[PDB]
């Protein structure tokens, strides 16, 4: 049955809970971006009414075949209702489309579910800063102080650099950004951008793609893969068979491959800064490890919740075992001693 911390109390929403059938008590079924976690169980089968906005409807729309009747997209920033009560979708700076949602109570009560996102600084100046806010329910993929990671921009400025000069020396390199789902696509679009390039990539991609509202879109992207020296493949591609069979697949047009795989956390963000970095190495082809995250790191999420100061924290990640629930309680009370709240 549907979790509790998916159930808004006071109304009869929920938020991602698509997995457990019909549920009881529900009459309008919230997406707060569009990840197969998150959306698992909808499909053109489902017939009740979705709310998320615009981009996450054109997604399921045209990607899930999702009918019409049942899509309400939101615009962001707007005071909306739905049904007798006063929403607000926010950018949640997670992937495109992806929202945090305002939920105003009936009896006065303030909710703020962020779904998944990386808190930021500018969400201290959004219309969450007008009225408190009581409850929380948080995104804690990262709610360890281990997990820390560059800003976006210092990754994307190495991504670049480093594109730039191997091309410069090989003008018969190609490059090669590694994806699974929607998000992080600023790593091949600024690799491509400082190419002169457009991104090549599969049909299934580039319709994905073209559902984002990105502005120039058509002026950036392909599907013919032979015009284009920035190339997308599935992350499980991305490793020196993958890497080379793809060469042999591209009609000796290239004679060298520059990869990177975009991932979250690994080990190795307790020592290296990014101008350190290195690829592997084997023959003609590079592979780049770099930490693109779209979560909120420790020191990102801390910031967030004790500026916002909630009367209770609701997690929404890793929630599946006492030994995290525990550990997760304890960094919360020690932010609020800190804090004063
Ligand atoms: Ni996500």
């Amino acid at each position: 049955t549907c979790p509790f911390y998916k159930k808004i109390p006071g109304t009869g929403f929920t938020v991602d809970a698509f997995q457990y059938g019909v549920v009881e008590g529900c009459t309008a079924y919230f997406l707060t971006h569009f990840h197969s976690d998150h959306y698992a169980g909808l499909s053109k089968h489902f017939t009740f009414p979705v709310y998320c906005s615009e981009i996450t409807g054109n997604l399921l729309k045209n990607k899930l075949h999702v009918q019409e009747q049942y899509i309400h997209p939101l615009p962001l920033d707007t005071e909306c209702i739905v049904n007798g009560v006063k929403v607000v979708l926010l950018d949640a700076n997670h992937c495109p489309g992806a929202v945090m949602i305002l939920f105003y109570l009936p009896n006065g009560t303030v909710i703020l579910h962020t779904g998944d996102f990386r808190a930021d600084p500018s969400m201290e100046r959004s219309l969450l800063a007008d009225q408190k806010v009581h409850m929380l329910y948080l995104d804690t993929t990262y709610c360890s102080p281990e997990y820390t990671f560059p800003s976006q921009q210092e990754v994307i400025r190495f991504a670049i650099n480093t594109a730039f000069e191997a091309v410069t020396l090989n003008p018969h390199a190609l490059v090669v950004c590694g994806t699974y789902s929607i998000g992080k696509e600023k790593v091949f679009l600024a690799i491509a951008d400082v190419l002169g390039s457009k991104v090549g990539m599969s049909q299934e991609k580039y319709k994905t793609l073209q559902c984002l509202n990105i502005p120039e879109i058509n002026s950036l992207i392909t599907t013919d893969m032979c015009s284009s020296l920035v190339h997308l493949l599935p992350m499980m591609q991305i490793n020196f068979k993958g890497l080379q069979s793809h060469l042999k697949k591209c009609g000796g047009k290239y004679n060298q491959i520059l990869a990177f795989r975009p991932t979250g956390w690994t080990h190795s963000n307790k020592f290296t800064r990014i101008a350190d970095v290195i690829p592997q190495t084997k023959g003609n082809i590079s592979i780049y490890g770099i930490p693109y995250s779209e979560h909120s790191s420790y020191l990102e999420m801390k910031r967030f919740v004790q500026w916002l100061k909630p009367q209770k924290i609701i997690p929404t990640v890793n929630v599946g075992t006492w030994k995290s629930r525990s550990t997760m309680e304890k960094y919360f009370r020690e932010w609020k001693l800190e804090a004063g709240y």
